[PDB]
């Protein structure tokens, strides 16, 4: 994957420094294995979960229906993490996502930028932010249109 | 024009305001984009610095950081930045907002969802590059900016 021209190889910006930002960094490797059995039991009952481009899950019902659904056409092959902070009960990651849209075999590189909250280390609510169009027109996968 | 605040937004008060010195700078820069002066703007920059809202290319130096702006307030007003969260890290300073964008071309708004991040050094901007749905803008506004 690539390590942009703004990603400081200062390696940590990227590490965890607090406990919070270990679990996050924890929750997203996770992510590679694609199931959403395993990535369920970190989130609390009351929580959310929303790809911005896309509507919104809350509570640990809908999340788990969201991430399966997910896992239905694509799959994650890589999650690059270069930048992890937190303030105020929030962890921020700047990252890369390497997904294969299963339906079309097709893989592409999604720069995005996700926040995740953290109450007694569950995560309370996790927003990716990224350009839902250029996945799609990458992939053959139009996941909304 | 109004934000509401979505029901997602942390509860903690600290989440909402300004935990550090950087936050505090990149909390006024975002008023200074109602400015819609990319002039004004460039002054919060160090001048190895980089931009970029992320479905569009990136622009390195001020140079094309200040140009890169220009362009955008052409086609572009910015009527309002309601900031949720913001905090930081390691040097990098991140906010969770709500952007009131209206379209010159055609006279619509509409409220586009950003996380950005905020490279700071110097107490001057070094890096900004936003994250947000670019085709859900467009469609809405009628203004394509990519297609």
């Amino acid at each position: 994957i690539e390590q942009p021209r703004w990603a400081s190889k200062d390696s940590a910006a990227g590490a965890a420094s607090t406990p919070d930002e270990k679990i996050v960094l924890e929750f997203m490797d996770a992510l590679t294995s694609n199931d959403a059995a395993k990535l369920i039991e970190y989130f609390a009952e009351d929580t959310m979960y929303q790809n911005m481009p896309l509507p919104p899950a809350y509570g640990r019902d809908a999340v788990e229906q969201t991430l399966a659904g997910l896992f239905t056409v694509m799959s994650y092959d890589a999650v690059e993490t270069f930048h992890i902070g937190s303030s105020n009960g929030l962890v921020y990651t700047e990252r890369v996502d390497v997904l294969r849209a299963l339906p079309t075999g097709k893989s592409y590189n999604v720069s995005v930028l996700g926040v995740f909250q953290l109450t007694e280390g569950k995560i309370t609510g996790w927003r990716d932010y990224f350009d839902l169009r250029e996945f799609e027109e990458a992939v053959d996968l139009p996941l909304r249109g």
